[PDB]
């Protein structure tokens, strides 16, 4: 694939987990298969995040985790949101049902291994 993406699918006890990275890029407009469409961040060094604007290009509705513990943000088919990276992690996790977010650690460990 394209240096451009950042993104992982993998299965964990049975869900699929969708592992997305602050510096994922795919193009507004391309005619590629798109998943996550979006410019470029927002990257204010007074801030602990790092801010993407990103469309869910599918029909799939998930529940994102940015940290722990955090209560997840829900994100519909087609809908354009801002997502808050954490500098810490600088990846999402997204799940289609409403997880823990326990399982944002689980992740997050594994980043570095
Ligand atoms: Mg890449
Ligand atoms: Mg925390």
């Amino acid at each position: 694939g394209p240096m451009a993406r950042s993104l992982i699918k993998t299965d964990w006890s049975g869900s699929e987990y969708t592992i997305l990275g602050a510096n994922h890029y795919e193009e507004p407009n391309t005619g590629a298969a798109a998943q996550f469409p979006g410019t470029m961040a927002e990257d204010d060094g007074r801030s602990p995040y790092i801010v993407r604007k990103l469309r869910n290009s599918s029909g799939k509705r998930f529940y994102v985790f940015t940290d722990h513990p955090q209560q997840p943000i829900i994100w519909n088919p087609h809908e354009e949101i801002e997502i808050q990276f954490s500098r810490k992690y600088l990846i999402a996790v997204l799940t289609e049902f409403e997880a823990d977010s326990k399982v944002f650690t689980h992740f997050a460990r594994r980043q570095h291994r």
